[PDB]
């Protein structure tokens, strides 16, 4: 059921958890660093677990997705082909920027964070450097102890915060990744479905230097050696019976105005929709003729298609459950209850306006800051602005340059510019460059920048191409010349004739002063926000519901059983999919093209040991109630006596409007079982050393 | 299960019938003129039955279509309104070919008729007349006691025959259909369709003469007073319960040469779905400008919506169980089997190559026969040369007359003019001829009718034109005309200069000789397919299958139990349909338009004492493993106590190609909740009146 609980609320879900069917204790799943819950690990945007005592990394295909992409090539393709490093020295690195977190520790700092905010007074632009100096200074000490990255979470509106440790293995390899059409089965068309047939799985293996201690990739490095492990089930997972899920879910908007979701409903998520059916378009076209743009831009086009096949997805549930209208009457029923409460509720009610007035000012410019935002994120553009703005912030103590800019970001820095070497193709990036362009110029004069209109020096189809033309005689092309720049100064950029470069110094003002807007109305947010989203918890409580955080990237709990649902009258989802189901979807075609061995083995009905009897089957992928978002991708599912049972990957079409509006009746999670992980890795793309590792 | 069982077969059905939950005796349901059987009536391809000692009939509304319709006009819509009668004083006839037939007797007479088929030569010819004299005298004997219609029936090839007498009830009067959008909801977008949610129901009124013989339409009779009517369930029917059927299926395919398969997948069901499209797309577009032909042509163009959507579905069930593929193999196997006993298997092995040869001949003129027969069917030909033929057969003795122009057959024949009138639209006939002209123009040159081509004055554009400017001049356009001439002799046809009457005047000839063709044909069939059909039989039975005669439109009982079925893996279809599935269709536009009294009925959650606890709502249709074909809609079903608890009307999606290729996992009845017409009844449409008069 609903909810994405903080461990410090297992006391409140300790009853429920019983109840839903946990045979552990509370008191053990309350030991974030025990066993199992210590095996759970953070990827940035994916979670993970260890599921061997020797640093063996489970998590889905599509998060590794970038890693085995970053190892392919047109002629060597291991997305289409699948991975496999028969001994570990056989493993290849994930790339210079994957991450393994392991968590060390959780600090309330609440009390800290707010007196830093209280002392900066009446003025918006010192609020936010206020909480920014805090911040850099807690993390700069918890990182004092090498090895370690630290991280401030606010919660509820900034309510509470919490600091997180861990400890942060940087020498991440690719062990296992079955074929593509395994991992992807379906492709975009299954994407956010169900009934669902993919076996989306991968294994990375975490490396430290041999004194133990995190190092960047080096062939002396060895194998991590983790504190917990999870262990496979030994009894069958069915219908009816519990899960729980631990992991790292991005972000949710359940707390929000009415007025943020209608802006979100009515303009955010078609734009972007609309933008990223475009670029998939040309990106696809282009891909279809040379296979070297196909392979450099699939994990580009995997997001595009992921993310607006979401917001699709999310219009049409708004409509199913009428969220616009939720939203209405329940703010009006929270505004009520407030003015219901006299002098008591005026805070809350003062904090409503100004948060509505903060988004009609974010709404002024919207169309402007996100299309100048979205042509500055083309490659070479992308390139050219990070890097200028590293060498105007390296001037700065390290103390007061922008996050994301100080000392402990240039390794991200720096292996994202080397990493983009295997997704940029300049004949590729020119067309995303002049669609962008060609959305620039439709803009309304008042949502215009005066240094591109300047760079542009037109405002038609020719100044479009004469801009083109000119970008086109970047070097920042080659890795090699983006990581000069890396360590150049600010007045080598100011003295180059790089085209790119060029721009990037023309507009650096203005990116600089929007910056600063954004950071003024952060600022006014962080006064109000933190005490209408207070009186929306009260207000909830009172009316008996569930009370939990919005998602903030942070660890959470949900629990709850395997079940299906009922989409429309006549009809039922039912909880598993089986191997007969993905054989009857063959088409030997992208994307329902699966592995010979698979087509075979289903055929021959060699069921490996792994059949569950109450469905005749293996089976394949199932559903539950849990309640998941993006960053639970990978995030372990843990049956009764806490053993693995799957790996949660997707949620049903109608789940995903629950991002603004929770709906119990058709909101489940899709999750690979553990039964057909290990079916692959005996019957079709063979794994004995990792099953052997794993004592299956 | 599986099995269209006739009464006779009873004693094998009896312990699989206990075992489904049958709580009447076997012995009980033995007696076809007792409780509950002898309620059970056919209409002449629907079946029907008994609801009150009054003479209530109860059918479907697709069933009672043709008379709602025969009773509608553009300005009252009986098929848009409904119709209740307040009194039985108010129902209107359902039109003088409407029929009620209660079952008298059946007769085993497989000896007589097989001694009399034998009796003739070895002459193929001779066979066939020796079969029509043989059982022209059986029903001439039978029928001599005044009220009785007999049918004589073959049954497996022509292993058995058997002689039904029935009353024939000859004044059937309507009392009640709903709304069409209740009757119909959905129309041909639900039609062969699960999740249903069809009120698919009407009921009518038997009537007899003031002495209680049958009679013709008159104010003076009154209404029928049956030996049995079916009670309505005061057990909710739910989810696995015991239900079975008796009724009228009309045709099954199942005993069939593969090459018979091979035939009708590869052209018969594509050509004349084909054909019925096309017929229809040309009559929905004049009807929309032009409500009184769009009212005229209503029940044609439901015929053929529903046989080419369902041709479309059984070549898709086809493809989707390899039909073909299993045909073939099956044959091969039986084949194999039968030289397998040399000697004694010799007679069975024979058969297979002369039934093999006669499809090879109706195959040469297949196209010839069926563009001749449907160009003839058009309304002012098929009127001309049925009228002519009658002419020529009154010349005869009754005793040879052609079965269809006796005595006995007068009355349709004349009632079958009288309706023309509520289903012929002049310019529409006139694009009907013109769309047959056109297709018989493009035979290929020796599938030519030698008669035709001259009547036409050789085959283009300009030939088409002149034959259909020549036909409009013809007089039998009106009612009167038709009838003047179903009393003229044959010199008065042949001195005609009617162009239409001139048509079958010209044609006849060919006509007579095609048939004799086709008698030829049969006769040949009447010595192989007995032997052949027995055989198969007999290697059914020996490989433990069950063994039951395709369906031939004699009286039959199905059995099973309520239950779902799972179309692909990952879904299942419920049992039931419900009230708020009706509602989640509604568009306000014709199909999903219901009446505002259900929507609002629903809305307010008024289930008028008929909720079912179990899906928390009114059931509405419900799916079973029960086996049914065209013929049996209207076909009552019954529970474990011999109790009405639905009707029939249609099968799923996946159900049609069960015609050929019985599929156990995918073929379901789908039926109309007796609980759905009764809340129809109260809450929607009321006819408080037929509700107290079935003791509800
Ligand atoms: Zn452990
Ligand atoms: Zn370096
Ligand atoms: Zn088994
Ligand atoms: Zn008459
Ligand atoms: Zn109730």
């Amino acid at each position: 059921g609903e909810g994405m609980w903080v461990p410090q609320q297992l006391p409140e879900i300790a009853g429920p958890l019983k109840k839903a069917g946990l045979k552990l204790s509370p008191q053990q799943i309350s030991d974030l660093t025990g066993d199992p819950m210590g095996a759970v690990v953070a990827l940035g945007g994916c979670t993970a677990s260890f599921v061997s005592p020797n640093g063996l990394v489970v998590t889905n295909h599509h998060c590794a997705y970038g890693a085995i992409q970053l190892n392919s090539t047109a002629e060597n393709n291991l997305i289409k082909n699948g991975f496999n490093a028969p001994t570990t020295a056989d493993e290849v690195s994930a790339g210079p920027n994957a991450r393994v977190f392991v968590l060390d520790e959780i600090t309330d700092v609440t009390k800290d964070a707010k007196a830093a905010i209280a002392a900066a007074g009446d003025d918006a632009l010192a609020r936010t450097k206020a909480l920014e100096a805090f911040e850099k200074k807690l993390i700069a000490d918890c990182e004092a102890e090498a090895g370690f990255r630290c991280r401030l979470y606010s919660f509820s509106g900034g309510n509470t915060y919490r600091l997180f440790k861990n400890l942060e293995i940087k020498d991440v390899r690719l062990a296992y990744a079955p074929p593509g059409s395994v991992g992807k089965f379906g492709g975009d068309i299954d994407n956010w479905m169900w009934p669902r047939h993919t076996g989306d799985f991968a294994f990375y293996r975490a490396y430290v230097g041999k004194d133990g201690k995190p190092a960047a990739f080096s062939k002396d490095n060895v194998p991590y050696q983790p504190k917990h492990w999870l262990k496979f089930a030994d009894q069958p997972l069915g219908a009816g019976d519990f899960v729980m899920v631990a992991g790292y879910p991005g972000s949710t908007n359940r707390y929000a105005l009415a007025a943020e979701f209608d802006n979100t409903a009515q303009w955010t998520y078609p734009t972007i929709a609309r933008h990223y059916k475009n670029q998939i378009a040309m990106v696809e076209a282009a891909g279809k003729q040379n296979a070297d743009i196909q392979v450099k831009y699939a994990a580009t086009m995997a997001g595009w298609n992921n993310t607006s096949k979401n917001y699709d997805g999310q219009l049409e549930g708004f409509k199913r459950i009428d969220a616009a209208g939720q939203k209405l009457r329940e703010e009006a029923a929270v505004l009520g209850w407030l003015k219901g409460q006299g002098a008591k509720g005026q805070p809350a009610l003062d904090a409503h306006a100004k948060l509505l007035d903060l988004l009609e000012q974010s709404k002024a410019t919207r169309d402007r800051d996100l299309t100048l935002a979205l042509f500055n994120n083309t490659a070479m553009l992308g390139s050219a602005t990070q890097l200028y703005r590293l060498s105007i912030e390296r001037e700065k103590p390290n103390a007061e340059r922008e996050s994301g800019y100080q000392e402990r970001d240039l390794p991200a820095i720096e292996g994202g510019l080397k990493q983009l070497e295997r997704r940029y193709v300049a004949a590729m990036d020119r067309q995303l460059q002049e669609y962008w362009l060609n959305e620039y110029i439709k803009l309304p004069a008042d949502q215009r920048v005066a240094a591109v209109d300047a760079w542009l020096g037109g405002n038609d189809a020719a100044a479009v191409k004469r801009a083109l033309d000119r970008l086109a005689g970047t070097k920042l092309g080659s890795t090699e010349e983006r990581l000069k720049w890396f360590a150049a100064d600010r007045k080598a950029f100011e003295a180059s004739n790089d085209p790119a470069i060029q721009y990037a110094v023309a507009v650096m003002p203005t990116l600089l002063k929007l910056e600063q807007e954004r950071k003024t109305r952060a600022g006014e947010n962080l006064a109000a926000r933190p005490v209408y989203l207070q009186a929306l918890a009260d207000y909830k409580k009172s009316q008996g519901e569930f009370v939990y955080p919005d998602a903030n990237l942070s660890l959470r709990i949900t629990f709850g059983n395997v079940m299906g649902y009922a989409p429309k009258d006549g009809m039922e989802y039912t909880p598993f999919t089986t191997l007969e189901g993905v054989v009857a979807k063959e088409t030997g075609q992208d994307p329902f093209d699966s592995p010979k061995a698979l087509l075979d083995a289903v055929a021959a009905k060699r069921y490996g040991g792994l059949e569950d009897k109450r469905i005749g089957s293996v089976p394949v992928n199932y559903l539950s109630d849990l309640d998941i978002t993006g960053g639970n991708s990978g995030s372990p599912v843990l049956d009764a006596h806490g053993k693995l049972v799957g790996l949660a990957f997707d949620g049903n079409w109608e789940s995903v409007s629950s991002n603004w509006v929770f709906d119990p009746k058709m909101t489940r999670m899709i999750a690979v079982d553990g039964r057909y992980l290990r079916w692959i890795m005996q019957e079709v793309y063979p794994a004995p050393q990792l099953l052997k590792e794993m004592n299956v």
